[PDB]
């Protein structure tokens, strides 16, 4: 009664009425688009989430590439409770409603052959990459991974017990939860000694160590970001801490020490050595290139264009000629929408950690310039070739992901680092003004020279430099 729709056309499978099963409803304009004009696979553009489901389990042949798009995308269209119960419904698939004749059928026959033991087969994958990749789901969870549990161990069927058996076993490695092939160069000490972490400072520390321990500490932030904490916009949205925890670690991380570099600088009152802050600043950014950690790089060039640092002409005139050439080589990086940037990207040798701003810009442009749904005149679609367009963006966030630097940590530079706080008690406003006055305070409008400001610290100005010992 209902029936699934080259060079000869074979007898139609059989399926159950709609009314016992959502799935088996005829494809059409109102449930189901694809990029027509995009070219074996049918590239699905929207659909209801019951169609998408289904395409994600079709009977007909598998689809790797929508799997993995689907389960990293999904949270902005369908909560996960959703899904696991979708695909519970999907599995439980009714046979058709025998005909007087069979009260086993050739139909029948190919009814589980063709369609029930692919479908479920397709599900269990379906269940092996979402516990495999996107575990975290089932953490933020326990019902979730509860009623995922108590659903596979109902599934019978020795074809289906391998399956079932590798879910398990994931999931069991998934509860469970430093080598160097080349030995890693000795750390660098300046004025601070090991373990003297209360005399740390941005000119007490070495500058090669500063920067490969912020590199080491931004490596691990850029490493441990999802892909799906990038998807919708959910970073910015009601539930961010729990949807986007480490991209907001990695936000707030560059937040904190763009705004320190800023703070290092303009609380250099005494000019002299503001000119030593901030070229040892410009020799941190040396390193930093050196090392492929263009964060970093544009984390120092964001800290210098801020208005409170920007303004001190004195300073920037009293860098030495080498290390001007040094900054504007780096600022240059970023102009024209970072044209010099992408060049460099496409062509460096890991490790590396890649600018992450220019990604949080691109997807937020994406998910503002695409609807969520496609209009119809029943239910609107689900929109998901907006949801792969901003997979592809995450897609090259994770290229980068994988890279180990052969840098030994420095575990009281790191938690110096950690607890960075520029901003002592004040608001952002607060201290984004009292910034702006200090650099008022230091070189006032039409100074011919700065004030004499008594210097800060008892030591040398003098840079170790950044060759390594
Ligand atoms: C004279 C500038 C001062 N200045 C900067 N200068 C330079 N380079 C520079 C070239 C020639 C020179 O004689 C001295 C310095 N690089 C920067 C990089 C980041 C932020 C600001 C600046 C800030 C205001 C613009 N006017």
């Amino acid at each position: 009664s209902y029936y699934h729709h080259l060079y000869f056309q074979e007898q139609p499978l059989r399926l159950p009425s709609p009314e016992v099963y959502r799935f088996v409803v005829k494809d059409s304009e109102e449930n189901i688009v694809f990029e027509d004009n995009l070219q074996g696979i049918p590239i699905i553009k929207g659909g209801t989430v019951v169609k998408l489901i289904e395409r994600l389990t079709y009977h007909m042949y598998a689809d790797p590439n929508f799997v993995r798009t689907f389960l990293t995308t999904y949270r902005s269209f369908c909560k996960p409770q959703e899904l696991l119960s979708l695909l519970i419904e999907r599995f439980e698939i009714p046979e058709p409603e025998p005909t007087d004749a069979d009260k086993i059928s050739a139909d029948l026959k190919r009814f589980r052959k063709e369609y029930v033991q692919p479908v479920q087969l397709r599900i269990l994958n379906v269940f092996r990459h979402w516990v495999e990749h996107h575990f975290y789901d089932f953490e933020r969870d326990l019902e979730l991974l509860e009623r995922l549990e108590s659903f596979i161990s109902s599934v019978r069927g020795k074809a289906m017990k391998k399956w079932v058996e590798s879910i398990a076993k994931i999931i069991r490695r998934k509860k469970q939860a430093i080598t160097f092939e080349s030995p890693p160069p000795p750390i660098e000490w300046h004025i601070s000694k090991p373990g003297q972490f209360e005399t740390f400072d941005l000119m007490t520390l070495h500058p090669i160590e500063i920067a490969r321990q912020l590199t080491l500490l931004e490596s691990d932030l850029y490493r441990k970001v999802q892909p799906s904490e990038l998807v919708g916009s959910v970073w910015t949205k009601e539930d961010k801490e729990i949807n986007s925890p480490n991209l907001l670690k990695m936000i707030r991380h560059t937040t904190n020490l763009t705004l320190w570099f800023e703070k290092c600088i303009v609380e250099a009152e005494n000019f002299e050595e503001r000119v030593a802050v901030l070229s040892r600043i410009i020799e941190i950014l040396q390193v930093f290139q050196d090392l492929n950690n263009f964060n970093g790089v544009l984390e120092i060039v964001s800290a210098v264009n801020s208005v409170s640092v920007y303004r001190l002409d004195h300073t920037f005139e009293a860098l030495q000629e080498r290390k001007r050439k040094i900054l504007d080589e780096a600022v240059e990086l970023s102009q024209d929408h970072f044209k010099k940037y992408l060049v460099k990207l496409k062509s460096i040798n890991p490790p590396c950690v890649p600018f992450f701003g220019i990604y949080l810009t691109n997807i937020l442009k994406t998910e503002e310039g695409n609807n969520d749904f496609l209009k119809k005149k029943g239910k609107d679609l689900i929109n998901f070739s907006k949801r792969r367009k901003v997979a592809e963006i995450t897609g090259e966030i994770q290229q980068y992901q994988n890279q180990p630097y052969c840098l030994r940590i420095e575990p009281d530079m790191r938690r110096f680092f950690e607890n960075l706080n520029p901003m002592g008690s004040a608001s952002e406003k607060e201290f984004t003004d009292y910034l702006f006055n200090k650099s008022l305070e230091i070189e006032p409008r039409n100074c011919k020279q700065p004030p004499r400001f008594p210097r800060k610290s008892t030591f040398s100005l003098k840079s170790p430099g950044i060759r390594p010992n």
